[PDB]
DNA sequence: CGTACG
DNA sequence: CGTACG
């Protein structure tokens, strides 16, 4: 859920 | 000198 | 040069 | 799950 590298 | 990851 | 999450 | 610089 967290988007901090990806953007699950 | 940026420091996005390590602060050079 | 290496950090940053639910 | 993978991004982010001078
Ligand atoms: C988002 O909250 C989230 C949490 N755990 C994960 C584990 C593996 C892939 C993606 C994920 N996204
Ligand atoms: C994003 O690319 C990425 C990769 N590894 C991580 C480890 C811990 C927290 C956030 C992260 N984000
Ligand atoms: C900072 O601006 C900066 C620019 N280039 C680098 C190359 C290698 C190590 C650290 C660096 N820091
Ligand atoms: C910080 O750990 C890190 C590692 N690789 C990078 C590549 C490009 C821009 C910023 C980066 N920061």
């Amino acid at each position: 859920x967290a988007x901090v590298x990806a953007x699950v």
